[PDB]
């Protein structure tokens, strides 16, 4: 009897990592966990994304490279994060590799820079809000405790168990010389 989208939370339910350090968040992060407000039987493209490179520029924006894994190829996207109202928050810049749309809000919820990062993303598609939570590692694995913490936060925003997945780590696309 499903719904197509879990309603977007009030941004008062999405905290920001205190004392955000832009230079310490720079570099490569691997996807350990991903959750979203779409039915995973329909919403397939976001779950192809298995790594991100965040390159801090002199102007305090990030040049952001997204790596997708497909069974017989890699795909890559580049877009620009402009610093928002508060350290750890960002909006979309107009430099990007795809013509499609203009709207992204980003909030870094928790990070210790050398181990884990948990990031909230919200976009508007066809007049309605889509939202995702990514759990990143500096390596391809994290502890039981940190993965359990991400499940608890995902559930606090109204996502059920079957909207939360931990992909099998891979070698294709996300290594290389990147
Ligand atoms: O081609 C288009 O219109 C959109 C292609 C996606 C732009 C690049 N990009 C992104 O901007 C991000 C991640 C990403 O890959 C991912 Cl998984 C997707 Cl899809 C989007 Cl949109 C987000 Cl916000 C998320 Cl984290 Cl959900």
């Amino acid at each position: 009897s499903t719904s197509d989208l879990i309603p977007a939370p009030p941004l008062s339910k999405v905290p920001l990592q205190q004392n955000f350090q832009d230079n310490q968040f720079h570099g490569k992060w691997y996807v350990v966990g991903m959750a979203g407000n779409g039915d995973l039987r329909e919403d397939k493209d976001p779950y192809k994304m298995r790594a991100t490179i965040y390159e801090l520029k002199e102007d305090k924006s990030y040049n952001v490279t997204w790596v997708w894994f497909l069974p017989k190829k890699c795909k890559y996207f580049i877009n620009t994060f402009v610093p928002g109202s508060q350290p750890g928050e960002f909006t979309l810049g107009l430099i990007k590799s795809y013509p499609g749309q203009t709207s992204l809000l980003v909030r870094v919820v928790s990070t210790n820079y050398n181990q884990h990062a948990m990031v909230f993303f919200k976009t508007v598609i066809q007049n309605r809000e889509r939202f995702y939570i990514t759990l990143y590692g500096r390596t391809k694995e994290l502890t039981s405790e940190l993965k359990e913490n991400f499940i608890r936060f995902s559930k606090s925003l109204g996502l059920p168990e079957n909207h939360i997945v931990f992909p099998v780590p891979i070698d294709q696309c996300i290594d290389g010389s990147a």
